[PDB]
């Protein structure tokens, strides 16, 4: 058990005993005898068990066996001797350091301080920024949580802590986010900068994705910020990139999230019908626009028109998927149908000249 | 690991992640669509993560670690009652014991005191 050499050497033939004892008499009435056998320390007097003690302490490493080791010295009462030196080999542990504060506060200080790297080197930080929230070293119980790549468990630490307007949680938030920016996770680096009190990159990481349904979810997402213009810039972005697979109503109501992709809506109503058409239309084209968008008046007719002209496309050279070819054509086209009523003709013949040469010169018949 | 909970609840789906950043975006700026996803008191507000921490430790049952469970509480703060509820189940350990100075002296000596009829 705690003694094993004692029990092995006290259980010994009968005349083993009986010389033992004959020297106990001989040693207790007054003596290099009573060296040989350590375990008479028990019966002999004060300086003795002491030594039978470190034979013990010293035998307690074939075993295995250090917190027996350490505990010996409790007894011996050198609490201060073995706490110094049980750092220094790498063996304080918490039953040591839970009568740490016996010998002293600040000897318990610096137990749980010692202990705090030994639990470093151990795969144990979460234990060791526990130990040093003990002694209320909150600021320092954090940064090697978070440098130690934890930093969840850091940021619920300073949450616990730090009042909300403290500096030196949003940074957590920060690093959190850029460490997951490159880890591919935009989603959880959009909540950590949510988080951080600082939305206006949240909507631009979860648009970093690039997937239609993350293009999307940025876009209401800069919607709900405040970001109005950002959140319009993200819907028509989305937009392009629905079309892809078989969505062409999902974008026309995708497009509806903020009242300024009206043209782009009624764009994307020609993509649809023109797609339909590969399976007159000058006036179904408007009868549509009249059903479906409930847009029927000379008035607003022209500032839905002006808003459409300002905007440019690229030369829309040969080397091109027919896709955005297809989306631009149909984008001139809807402005030569609108500027064909409300004023000249020659907008309107100048757009389709413009729709025509455009699908013409990325080589497409 | 320590909180198997959240990393369980925050690997889903992305359209997931995607109405949580939402649910995050609508409760920061101003409620009870969060009361629904406890996680989010990690970015939310000090009300929040402290019933998600509680969540987590009435989890920390089935998978029988009481030292995670008793841990939380002083990373809540409330080393006294997590103490004091400690030895009325019998769940007072050397880990427990080892930050039991930190809230004082005398707390420190009651805990010491109620190890030794659980030993």
């Amino acid at each position: 058990s705690l003694l094993p050499l004692s029990t092995s050497l006290d259980h010994r033939s009968k005349e083993e005993l009986h010389q033992d004892c004959l020297v106990l008499a001989t040693a207790k009435h007054s003596s290099a005898d009573v060296e040989e056998r350590f375990h008479l320390g028990l019966f002999t007097d004060r300086a003795t068990l002491y030594r039978m003690i470190d034979i013990e302490g010293k035998g307690h490493l074939e075993n295995g066996h250090p917190e027996l080791f350490h505990q010996l010295m409790l007894w011996k009462g050198d609490l201060k001797g073995v706490l110094q030196t049980a750092a220094e080999r790498g063996e304080l542990t918490d039953n040591l350091v839970a009568m740490a504060p016996a010998a002293g506060y600040h000897v318990w200080l610096w137990a749980v301080e010692a202990f705090a790297k030994q639990l470093c080197f151990q795969d144990q930080y979460v234990k060791a920024a526990s130990h040093l929230l003990s002694i209320h070293k909150v600021y320092e119980a954090v940064e090697l949580l978070k440098s130690n790549h934890f930093y969840r468990e850091a940021i619920a630490i300073a949450k616990a802590r730090l009042r909300p307007e403290d500096p030196v949680l949003k940074d957590l938030y920060l690093s959190w986010g850029t460490v997951l920016e490159r880890d591919g996770h935009y989603a959880v680096a959009a909540k950590c900068y949510l988080g951080a009190t600082c939305a206006y990159d949240a909507a631009k990481v979860l648009a970093k994705k690039g997937d239609a349904a993350s293009l999307r979810t940025a876009a209401e997402l800069a919607a709900i910020v405040g970001e109005d213009e950002l959140s319009a810039s993200l819907a028509l972005r989305c937009a392009q990139e629905l079309l892809l697979a078989n969505n062409w109503v999902g974008a026309q109501e995708a497009l509806q999230l903020h009242e300024s992709l009206q043209g782009q809506r009624l764009v994307f109503c020609l993509l649809e019908l023109l797609s339909r058409h590969l399976e007159p239309f000058v006036e179904r084209v408007t009868a549509v626009w009249k059903s479906i968008f409930s847009l029927d008046t000379p008035e607003q007719y022209q500032e839905a028109f002006q808003k459409l002209q300002n905007i440019k496309y690229p030369s829309a050279t040969n080397n091109t998927p027919a896709k955005q070819l297809l989306l631009h054509i149909c984008h001139d086209l809807t402005l030569a149908v609108l500027s064909q009523q409300m004023a000249s003709w020659d907008e309107a013949v100048q757009a389709l000249l413009r729709a025509v040469v455009r699908s013409y010169d990325s080589g497409s018949f």
